[PDB]
């Protein structure tokens, strides 16, 4: 029916179900506009702001914002949520110090007349706060760009009331001799968000972000998609657990993730820019209340995988990209072979597995390994006569020796395992079989 | 009916008794509504702040104020006010000499803080050395409830300015003060912060909502309730109705009823639980101020039951609820690290399913080194005699040797013993009772104290 | 009727006579209103700031104000006015050379006063030193009547700047005349603040407001009484007409009544129960200025009840009241360590109950714990004698030993022996009083003397 409730020009009817903004009217939803490219969106029907941004949800689907903000915005769901971390390119150092700083942004919005908050610590006491004043304040940041832009030098740092930063009474001076960097991290950031007034021009000076960051970190759950050379965030709002009246729609993780990062879906797997990013290739990393709510929603859920259980308020997730993937069908992007592999299977997680019959050995250079950095391997092995015992040898800076006991169907097995000094002994990783054994999805990903 | 006196868009029919907000609109409450999980609300049907709060009752109940604002201010009897308080994490002090600390704010209220500006005093031992007000750089935009700033994994921010010089203390006294043992202290005064209100355009505006207006007013017709969990504080403050004004329409409530809305902490039937947690009665120690001790003295023997969690709320109480680290009621929770002596479980005649039953005496031998040193703690328990015909006397260790008798009634009566701990190479606590016959014991624990 | 002259949403025929507040509407006044707890209020029917506070009668009656506001206030006769003080706690001195000030604001008024801003000399002797305004670390967002800041369980704040500088003893004069039994005294010029109005939004301001507009208003129509019980100390302010306007049509009252209204005391039938402590006139020692002194003096003889509580309350009257540290009426309070020599109580022509049947004199020995050094104490009490043949003379040993001598009257009358008490380790005060034959007292009050 025409009943609106809320005031945000979308009818109720059409807000439970499907709708789509058709020429900036609101259409019910047919399954015949998805060729078309048209997008079906489901949002409360008692509430305007439906994610705690300023934009409503008319604004936000028909397109009339700024043009600035990402298209994965435009969902009544994806919060328009800038994310602004100021980075140090360079340190210079009784004594004067300077710094050279470049603000990064990976939200859906951007914002305007950037002013940041930096604290300078050491090792747990902070020497002073300092607030960018008028020299270092970034009038535009567009989302997936910096302050300065690409092929700029970064901009200098001394302003600390026009007086400079010193370390003073040469005990922080002696404790830095033996070695510990300044680090400098982002408690805050202040910045405005454009609203076309009555007259048509966009007004960027009274908004402000800090009125909503609030309330869009408290009515969203937290989505990032790391693929280790860049980094996206995205909040998606999800509903209540005991409240009656809360009609945000309910979602699964992997709905919420294909709206948050606009993922073309073809068929059943996930894309993000060419790159799988379903399940079984992507290795997750939750908190420990995500994984309680996981391990208590997967008995309950007959399908027992991660990307079919509902997203709830406060949830938190990280999809870390892995750093090498195989997968023995389109993707292989290991600089060494393994050994003792056999394509010519039809029991693979999507199209063929590795028909191993003994063990299998894999040897990789430093040449493109990080010194100081923790790696994991991962895969999948399928055993239905559940009768072999699978061990594996780690060569690394501490020696691990583990065994696996494969179930009947696929199953995932973590291993972890830290590599220190590039110039050090080779990494000889080394799994045994006893008898004929299927894999695939075998990953390495970088990790802290 | 529509008749609205106080033009809060809630009928004064419905504010008298209970009401409910469905699809916006007011409607009454029925008791089928609760299986549904509606909740039922009551308020005053003269006013449109019943508790003072910057928003209405409309507001407050039909979630149409920042969604930041916890539910726990959602009933309108429970005012939505932020409790700011700043941490003295660390302190550097240079070479007059120059003296520097690391705070962290901290928010225990109800709703956010935006803009937080602290005020804070320098005092070392009695004398005050400065006053202080948060610069430019030293406020936090956004402080949400039961978060802090910076949020949990940055390091604390320093407060080195007095204006913007640095800070200039005294050269020889305040250092020769300093060096007999005295400890720097900081005691904060008050906060300044804004508040969201959605204008007709639909953009929050928090730049002339100070929340400094409606601290007087809420602090005035508030009954200060105050919890303390060991880890996680929590202050809440709840409205109560005026004694002697007539024209004052504020609804009554009881004690328990007020823990529960302002808490909003789960009942099961008549028990009470806040995360799984027992603070109902007899599972919990409750403090109170001179006048709120007088008070409830005074009516709790016009009162039947005897029950303090049934007292009707008044104006200006101050109610502090410390559950205690160390509970065991031998029925679901027994958290001693060492075993008791002499406990027997086939009884039923406890509480709520069964009792201590004790033939002899009870001795507890407690390690000291998982307690902590240079504090307070209260034995406290429940002791039940129908016979009334033993004598109990209390044998405790301690820095100072203490003994006390006791003279149990026929029913169940909470004893409170006060004892000192101090020093972590010292002598170990032990805590035992000696009872002349057979004795019901019930809900035993250990709490700590100031 | 419907006549509202005013224009302040009250009736003439109301605000005339008696209306009281229920259901957000006002409601003429009926005896029957009173068991279930309402009071009457009466107003001018000309005005609607009728004490000079920013609020309205309407307002006030209804009580549709902030709610910290006293509930003494809510009486349109009775001002909402915020009486702050600074204290002097603790004084630092040490290096021209620097010293150091704590203080710590108090209200006593009806009313809280939001983001004080107070104004403070700093004298020697007489001569002034130098005038302190507080700067922005010494401003209070919140100062709730009966309240101080910082509120009680924290420390004073600091006063180290006149400008930011730092607060300096500037000649040498100031350095040396510490030690010779002087002082540093602070003492408050003026203070500013603001009130609380709630806008067409629901919102309360507290920005555009200034309590410096309504005060030289309030200190014109009103009449000063402050009442001190040596411990809490209260001022208040009560309207009053002009003498010399015949269109004030201000209601007057009665001082009994003028204080049952500020103070909020009860009157059952006799007794003026403030907190449970009675301010009654005979229970407490009065201490007026000149001109209320002469008012009162020129009134009384034109009056039969000859009463203090009864005389009309005029504009510009200055009332103190000192509630007495020893009082004792034989019925129902005794403060006094040491029972009184030569007792009778036999007796049924008291003041209340009973009185004193003295046959002889009297004597008695105060501890010196108790008194305050270097302070001017006031004995007093009522003597009623039929017989009027008895002359009534005492014997007072203290730091200066003095006799006073009475003259009673026909029924009773009130005497007052001031004498002076200084050190604490000093003689002891003998309280001798001596009657030629039998004589009845009451009342036996000892209350600290003002400077
Ligand atoms: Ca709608
Ligand atoms: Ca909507
Ligand atoms: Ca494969
Ligand atoms: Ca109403
Ligand atoms: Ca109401
Ligand atoms: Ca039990
Ligand atoms: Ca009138
Ligand atoms: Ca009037
Ligand atoms: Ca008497």
């Amino acid at each position: 029916e025409d009943l609106d409730t809320d005031n945000d020009n979308i009818p109720d009817a059409y807000e439970k179900n499907g709708y789509t903004i058709k020429d900036s009217i609101a259409v019910k939803w047919n399954d015949s506009f998805a060729e078309q490219g048209y997008k079906k969106y489901v949002s409360s029907y008692l509430e305007s702001n439906t994610a705690g941004d300023p934009y409503t949800d008319y604004q936000k689907a028909s397109g009339s914002i700024d043009k600035a903000i990402k298209l994965e915005a435009r969902d009544p769901l994806v919060a328009a949520y800038p994310v602004v971390g100021v980075g140090m390119e360079n340190l210079i150092i009784s004594a004067y110090i300077n710094a050279n700083v470049r603000y990064y942004n990976t939200g859906t919005a951007p914002m305007y007349k950037v002013t940041p908050t930096t604290n300078l610590v050491l090792d747990g006491e902070t020497l002073a706060t300092i607030k960018a004043q008028d020299n270092q304040i970034g009038n535009n940041l567009s989302p997936n760009e910096t302050y300065p832009k690409k092929g700029l030098s970064p901009l200098a740092l001394n302003t600390m009331d026009n007086a400079r930063l010193i370390p003073i009474n040469y005990d922080q001076l002696k404790k830095l001799d033996s070695g510990k960097q300044i680090k400098l991290e982002t408690t805050q950031v202040s910045g405005n968000y454009g609203t076309k007034n009555s007259q048509g021009q966009i007004i960027t000076e009274g908004n402000s972000w800090s009125n909503y960051i609030s309330q869009i970190d408290s009515v969203s759950a937290s989505i990032i998609l790391d693929t280790g050379s860049q980094t996206f965030e995205r909040r998606v709002a999800a509903k209540e657990q005991g409240n009656p009246e809360d009609k945000t729609p309910e979602i699964t993780i992997g709905e919420a993730i294909k709206k948050a990062f606009s993922a073309t879906k073809n068929g059943e797997l996930l894309y993000f820019n060419g790159i799988p990013i379903d399940e079984s290739c992507v290795e997750l990393i939750f908190d420990d209340n995500t994984s309680e709510i996981i391990k208590e929603q997967l008995k309950y859920l007959d399908d027992k995988k991660i990307y079919n259980v509902k997203l709830e308020r406060g949830m938190n997730i990280l999809i870390k990209v892995p750093s090498y993937f195989t997968n023995f069908d389109e993707y292989n992007n290991f600089p060494a072979s393994w050994s003792n592999i056999d394509t010519k299977n039809q029991d693979g997680l999507q199209s063929v597995a590795n028909k191993l019959s003994g063990e299998t050995k894999i040897i990789i250079p430093m040449s493109k390994l990080k010194p100081y950095k923790r790696y994991v391997f991962s895969g999948y092995s399928k055993d239905p006569s559940t009768s072999n015992s699978i061990t594996v040898n780690i060569k690394s800076k501490e020696q691990k020796t583990d065994y696996l006991v494969p179930e009947k169907d696929y199953t995932k097995f973590s291993y972890e395992f830290e590599t220190t000094g590039k110039d050090s002994s080779d990494i000889e990783i080394t799994l045994t079989s006893s008898g004929v054994i299927f894999l695939d999805n075998l990953s390495i990903t970088e990790l802290n």
